[PDB]
């Protein structure tokens, strides 16, 4: 997973980053038993009166948008429950500090991705459980 | 919609920026009376020697590239509109001051998207015309 | 092809970044006679602590992210070439120097897309060879 977080400057902190993108990682490792390594967080920091929103600058607000590449989801509930997750990890963070929010999500091409210049291996395959177990991509064939 | 708009940087003041991003949502109401905060529009300064074409730094740049998440295009007729209607509405702050420019656009799924941790309503109905009415997000069933 | 780098900060000087944008510029360029001009390169730098792998801050990271839209590619072995090519030119300067690395891309609509305000011309058209040659679009 691929999450970029844009949010006012200085809204968090390292601990505050450190926290929210373990809350993240949380949920591929709960759900879905993907390699932690997989989960990157990008925080970017915007100045006021860089987001806008309805053609008026807002200047509390956060605005996430990240790509799935590893999984593609098939249902409408899993879908849905995504979403609802997502909105559960940031809570403590974002909604419950005031702010204002909104997330997507984009699916892109499991097969256009290389990790330190491996291919991936298939979803919930033996391969897949060993990088998970030792955390980092491992050569093979 | 889901605008990122990567200028030189200083490029662009408060006042046009508000302008522009007026502009861009104009584009939305007009046609289909989206509500109004659905628009994002966020302005991204990069310094010199950091936007290269064709293997050179071109420091008179501006890239735009969007997510169109809550309606589809559907129609060869429409997507060429909405290409022609773009350029109308960015020329008077990109073209015509100089820049060199490119944009394109991605359509993102429509089910994978929340605001305020609320699911958009169907398009064209009630609900959404609610919201466009109060540019707000409002909580229903 | 739409490339965004985000790297550590200051991990590379103008120079650096003008050759490896040479590099994957040439990628296009010599194996499908891309007009050059369409090939972007954005370059951001990320301060410490800003960059999270995993649940921790990878401060030795560089992430790359690009949008292929003028073409589609078809097979499973021209899409292994492309990653493969890539990860060639990018390694002198990344996996050489002793980064963490990891890339992706996505494929966009090819007719919502325009540059300099005009339609791009079919992918190995007449036109679109007319466009390389100059190195810019053309109004036709
Ligand atoms: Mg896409």
């Amino acid at each position: 997973p691929y999450w970029e977080i844009f949010t006012p400057e200085n809204a968090f902190t390292p601990d505050d980053k450190e926290q929210l993108s373990e809350a993240i990682t949380s949920i591929y490792v709960d759900y879905v038993n993907l390699p932690r390594f997989y989960v990157v967080v990008l925080f970017k920091d915007m100045p006021k009166e860089t987001m806008y929103v309805g053609g008026k600058a807002n200047n509390n607000f956060v605005r996430i948008r990240l790509d799935h590449i590893a999984r593609q989801m098939e249902t409408a509930e899993v879908r849905a429950l995504m979403m609802t997750v997502a909105e559960e990890k940031l809570a403590p963070f974002i909604k419950e500090r005031g702010y204002d929010w909104e997330i997507h999500i984009d699916e892109t091409p499991m097969d256009l991705w290389r990790t330190q210049g491996l291919v991936p291996p298939p979803p919930e395959s033996d391969m897949e459980k060993l990088w998970a177990k030792e955390n980092r991509p491992i050569p093979y064939d």
